[PDB]
């Protein structure tokens, strides 16, 4: 469950110009923006221009390609010529041994949801706005025989308001928790065109009206049996107050046979976004429960897999760091530390500078983290013990923050009702996450609190 996805050492927010990371002897990496589709994204400076660009840095090691080198340089010299307000400008692509590096404009706005889900009420006039803007952008690619194929809220930037797709033609050639409400028939059945997007788009269309995924599941396997079978309905509270309009474009977006289903440029100029976008509010709660429910499900996730990954790491190092100790009195330098994590990764099989950045980084704040003495030695042990702590509080900080999304208008707590969807999305088994609960409900209130539920991944990292 946990340790399969896990199983990143450098953090969103992190400077790292003082490493003097350089890539394609051109561009100086300055800041950590965040981790992206198929690796990390790093505010980057052109260092005989001064213009800054988001650079998107996929291993190679761990990141495979489905088509030959010159259909990859084709559709990027493609791509470098296209330009379209809503879609995320890509200039260049290069590599090296190690990765490949895709140059784009710097990210501007916030992930689709949770912009829509930080303000206090979302109108269909917003809905319709958005969702023009998504289908420009669609309809200028798909001209331009471009095709996105992952389309969704993740890859959907917005500026609280101006659209941003990202990652539009990075599928074709290179190989989460949401991904599957958003997915097409066609891409399961492996049939091959543009109309897939526009599947995509139905999906977010009818969340941003009903707050609710067409295609619902308590996890994968239920969600990929609903889009098989194409199966949705408009039998919600919600939909009562949306227009038959709206309902008619969606039905068109949702066909699944994919010659049938509407073109981007035919939705574009449906009816409900010509009246809707010319010169009710909804469930915004909605939309706030199905976004905070699966980012708490994937920092529930993440905080167990991270202990249990740092277990492995701890006791790796801790082999070789007694290696190194020749003396036997357990003290070792910086310099040592740090060829003890490289050593590591030759252990699994890898030959790079921003890695080595990377490790420089995490020893010296565990280090930052003690009080050094000034002979320049540390004791391993407590090197390791506090570098496990420190990446316990860092999951437990992005813990918190989710779960400040989910409890926004809440008791503080979380019901067993809600557990047995954040765990069904972990696949964790009821039998495992029931049993901890009873240890944490004190008063068998049915529910429980941050701490609470926090003692509970820890108890399952046990168990």
């Amino acid at each position: 469950i946990s340790k399969k996805i896990v199983e990143s050492k450098l953090r969103p927010g992190m400077f790292i110009q003082n490493s003097n990371v350089v890539f394609n002897e051109q561009y100086k990496g300055i800041k950590i923006l965040g981790k992206g589709s198929f690796g990390e994204v790093i505010l980057s400076r052109d260092k005989h221009t001064g213009h800054e660009y988001a650079i998107k840095v996929i291993s190679k090691k761990h990141v495979k390609r489905k088509t030959d080198k010159e259909s990859l340089l084709r559709e990027v010299e493609l791509l470098k010529m296209l330009d379209h307000i809503n879609i995320m400008k890509l200039y260049e692509f290069f590599e090296d041994n190690n990765y490949y590096y895709l140059v784009s404009d710097v990210y501007t706005g916030g992930e689709l949801f949770d912009e829509i889900i930080s303000r206090k009420r979302f109108y269909e006039i917003d809905a319709a706005r958005i969702i023009k803007q998504i289908l420009s952008g669609i309809t200028y690619m798909h001209k331009n025989n471009v095709v996105h194929r992952d389309l969704k809220p993740e890859n959907i930037l917005l500026e609280t308001m101006i659209i941003k797709i990202i990652d539009f033609g990075l599928s074709t050639h290179f190989e989460k928790i949401g991904t599957a409400y958003y997915i097409a028939p066609d891409v399961l059945h492996g049939t091959y065109d543009e109309k897939c997007d526009i599947w995509s788009c139905g999906v977010i269309l009818y969340i941003l009206l009903s707050g609710c995924p067409p295609f619902n599941g308590s996890n994968e396997y239920d969600i990929l049996k609903k889009v098989e079978a194409g199966k949705y309905t408009f039998d919600l509270p919600q939909f009562k107050k949306i227009s038959d309009k709206a309902k008619d474009l969606i039905k068109k977006m949702l066909m699944y046979t994919s010659a049938v289903r509407i073109s981007a440029r035919d939705a574009l100029e449906h009816e409900w976004i010509k009246m809707m976008t010319s010169k009710l509010e909804l469930s915004i709660a909605n939309i706030r429960q199905f976004q905070s429910t699966q980012k708490l499900a994937q920092a529930a996730l993440l905080y167990m897999g991270s202990k249990l990954t740092t277990i492995d790491e701890t006791k790796e190092l801790t082999k070789i760091f007694k290696k190194m100790d020749k003396n036997g009195d357990g003290q070792l330098d910086r310099n040592e530390l740090i060829i003890g994590y490289k050593e590591l990764l030759k252990l699994k099989g890898e030959d790079s500078d921003l890695d080595n950045a990377a490790i420089e980084y995490e020893v010296d704040q565990i280090l930052n983290s003690i009080d050094l003495d000034q002979n320049g030695y540390i004791e391993y042990s407590e090197f390791l013990t506090v570098s496990i702590d420190r990446k316990l509080l860092l999951s437990t900080e992005r813990l918190e923050k989710a779960f400040k999304l989910f409890d926004k208008d809440g008791s503080g707590k979380i019901s067993a009702n809600e557990l047995a969807q954040l765990f069904g999305l972990s696949d964790v088994s009821s039998e495992c996450w029931k049993t901890v609960l009873k240890e944490v409900d004190q008063n068998n209130d049915g529910e429980i609190d941050f701490k609470e539920f926090r003692d509970m991944l820890v108890k399952l990292c046990n168990y």
